[PDB]
């Protein structure tokens, strides 16, 4: 679905800044809490999701693995 | 780490859902440092003396915000997922 | 709006909700000049948005943006 | 200072056709300073030694950014605007 990496992570970049412009919507309407099926749709549940799966999609094309900077983040935190 | 996991140990740690503005504006923050980051092109997993301002440190700073604001908004960030594989199946 | 906080707050959201549909804009490609059939969803539209909310942030946080260029005009004379 | 001229001193100094992300990181990148700006509270209009990581500054920053990229993309900001004040009058 994408060969040459750059135009991969320019897109998911793109993507990103606009699910956390849907998530400010969201947040400003105040459509917080727990949604079922029916109410997922514009919810702050479904863009933070949203948000979340272009973070990992980012951390996938440029060679990042997530839980290996969590731990790192950890050995930080509680040198901090 | 399970995401629900990682949620669980964010709110353990951070939880102030009485200054919900504070963690938007702090994922604004970081996704303009992730900006930054990925224009200087600081791709790969990093050791820990190259941490700094890598891809990978705002990535998972990114991370952190967007699982403490599913805390804050009574969000269950697995749960929503799960609903998410149901819709995108459609 | 009365309370400052919330006026600002409210541009704040704005302002994150325009460069997402700028984002948008700009990765479909849709730039140009457009005529007001084709303004809606243009990169010219939410740039000027985008535009809009700074100038309405500027007003709630006391910002002369005219002052503000006029210092960075100088500064960047020293660069 | 004109938004039109304002945009057309930017070009004069900053006009790179080919690297339209550049200016797009940018623009992000300071939304993110705009946010700390914010965040801390630092508002009003400073003079030159309370400059740096204003409020003041960051708007001007995004601003400056929302110019480059209309320079970038053949947008004309004050027409633009034009436009759009002719429908928020209609409805
Ligand atoms: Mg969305
Ligand atoms: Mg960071
Ligand atoms: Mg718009
Ligand atoms: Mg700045």
């Amino acid at each position: 679905e994408f060969d040459y990496a750059p135009e991969q992570s320019e897109h998911y970049f793109f993507k990103l800044i606009e699910e956390v412009g849907e998530l400010s919507e969201s947040i400003r309407k105040g459509k917080s809490g727990q949604p079922t099926l029916d109410e997922l749709k514009g919810s702050v549940a479904e863009e933070l999701y949203d948000v979340l799966y272009y973070v990992c999609a980012l951390a996938n094309i440029h060679g990042v693995n997530l839980e290996k900077t969590h731990e790192l983040k950890e050995v930080l935190n509680k040198v901090k």
